[PDB]
């Protein structure tokens, strides 16, 4: 077993959002087959954020998602090399957040090196003044394009009781060779990401859930 | 069950737009049990025909009086009889397709009537959809939250290319012809569909089969 | 030479909803083709009051009134009699989207329009939806041929107070006319104003429009 | 013109990132007037070389200080020496490609320092871009407006392709490193370009040739 039932995750992330710099650390733990995780962050630049973590908390590792029904794992199969992954993700409001990232694996520790460039959130919308109350579940599409894995999601910001929708257009990019990966069929992948705490705009602590699976409606055969 | 919605209904459906140009019309005759969320429908294409294009683009356009709510969630389009709703959507293909779409609901006795008009452009002259090569779209799960008395959805939906996908984008509103205190507004949910095309001929006769339910996400809340 | 005047009168008629709101009106105007000069009244004869900004609707409402300088063929006037067609989606950046398609006619002295529109996903408290603008700066179309097709980009700007709204318009323009029988532009600009002279009720509007096509006046340098 | 901006001016750029994937970087030495609004730039792909993409697409990464500013219009760029300026720039192309780039604009004496750093993804394998086949800008107009302290531009951008064009959409944000009391912000405004391509060799070296004017529309306002 490569990976063990308790992993440890380090991530570093550095970016900008509407121009303002920042660079946070975070250190997390999970259990890659069970599908859970948690992360703590720490903003050492840039702090306090002038707009909502909750749109960087994305950001933040698709090794621990549970995989039912026998579906072929694209990550991790794909150690010990790793994998990357590249992510648009457009708020109706107009805000745009590209992100790329890597993973690597040493020893017992998952390493995440993150970049984010998030432009033209708008001054007065709910991430830069700071006012959106965390994540609804989603479920992402999930399916192959050559050696290549594509999600596709809808994403609810909570804002007040209302929500401020985004969509995020993700590619998933092994770092194992082609040929010594099982692709899996079309397929959906459910989240549930919460922030459990936040302090100052400056820490955060991330727990999240995840399952891929298939359609629960059964299909006519004709 | 017993009242104005029963265990199986009959409906009819009037569709007409211009896709990409070309004109047509359809009518649908169908039926289900609205509150199991299971339908049919037989389209004949009454005008344009052969369509030159595929008709699964037109198939999400031919009713969520058949959902199956699960855990209480109040039903919107139930909730909404006699009166009925209407609904529209705006939908993108990543190639570059856009198809719109205005929907009536309205009720006959037993029987759902549909008048849906569509307008599509854009659509890449030899991409899949009007070389006529799709293969019927994966089953989805829509997002639905209310915005202020009107229902929102949005959806990613797949269609089926030989062994590869073609990605669109719905935007859809759902609006209730009943007064506006009548009705009980649902929290944000879900949505799972899947809808097969069972036969099509001539590029003229097709069959649909639907299943939806609405329900919360199968994952815990960690507190 | 012939079929068009220094003066000519246009009638124009257009119907659709903006987040479900449905509305018709009905436009009489009149222009200078050759100048590229032209006015429209509008008088909204079914869903009125507006509840919404008829600053999104004002650019549906005439590109055989564009003045061409440098000799740059005219893809529009070429058209007639037959005429010309048109398909539009705006994207505003806080969330709206409007589709419309036309259709240009020409009857005599008078130029004919029919449109249709379909506006989705406007904000509930933005400017649009709370009818807080106050008209569109200037703008500069990009217009280049594909393939017999006119195409047509152009980033527009909504006044919103002191500040702007910005959308972006993708078109195309479709010829009745043969291939064969008219003579594709090479790639340049369309200067556009469009002013709203008056409004009142959210019911009757005035507007005037200035247009030309022209090339960048930046000097091209050596090789 | 006899301070810190002369009539003569040297440029050194650094820039440096990944495109599908391919790392590069390259130096630039240029040189231009910044009042007259042209420029030059000799360009040499330092890592990465051949390039495995058309250099078009970092060319508009390669200076806002060189623009001719017409009709009393403020100058942001040119107001916010010694301290200097940034932008950022997110660019999608029609065909799925985005590229987004950081940069900064510092002073050294007289010459000024560009350091850019730029990621791109999605373009399409088969694609013009990434199979090299494109064939420099099309002039374009920039619509640049403010936004708080903020300077905001957007921007239709046409690659050719032979005979045809690729569009691309440039959203970009110009943000000074001056103290925000001393600068005096524009209106809204337009911005000119061409920018042209004058020599490339081995997919390694290029010499870009750049002049811009902002101005005001050039069509009458009416009463
Ligand atoms: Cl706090």
């Amino acid at each position: 077993g490569l990976l063990k039932e308790s992993m440890r995750i380090k991530m570093y992330m550095e970016g900008t959002v509407n121009g303002h710099y920042f660079k946070c650390e975070g250190e997390g733990d999970g259990n890659p087959f069970a599908g859970t995780q948690s992360m703590r962050i720490h903003v050492t630049e840039g702090a306090p954020l002038p707009f909502a973590f909750d749109i960087l908390a994305p950001c933040c590792s698709k090794t621990f998602v549970h995989h039912t029904a026998e579906i072929p794992d694209f990550f991790k199969q794909s150690f010990p090399e790793g994998f990357t992954w590249e992510r648009t993700t457009t708020y109706e409001d107009g805000g745009i957040l590209t992100a790329h990232q890597d993973t690597s694996l040493e020893g017992n520790c998952l390493i995440y090196k993150v970049k984010v460039h998030g432009t033209n959130f708008p001054a007065d919308g709910p991430v830069m003044k700071n006012k959106s109350g965390g994540w609804e579940p989603s479920t992402e599409v999930v399916y192959p394009e050559n050696g290549v894995l594509c999600g596709r999601n809808v994403m609810a910001l909570k804002v007040g009781d209302r929500h401020l929708i985004c969509h995020h257009y993700t590619s998933y990019r092994s770092k194992k060779a082609v040929r010594a990966l099982t692709m899996p069929g079309f397929h959906f992948t459910d989240y549930r990401l919460q922030m459990l705490r936040k302090k100052k705009d400056e820490y955060f602590e991330l727990y999240e859930a995840s399952v891929a699976r298939y359609s629960d409606l059964p299909e006519k055969a004709n």
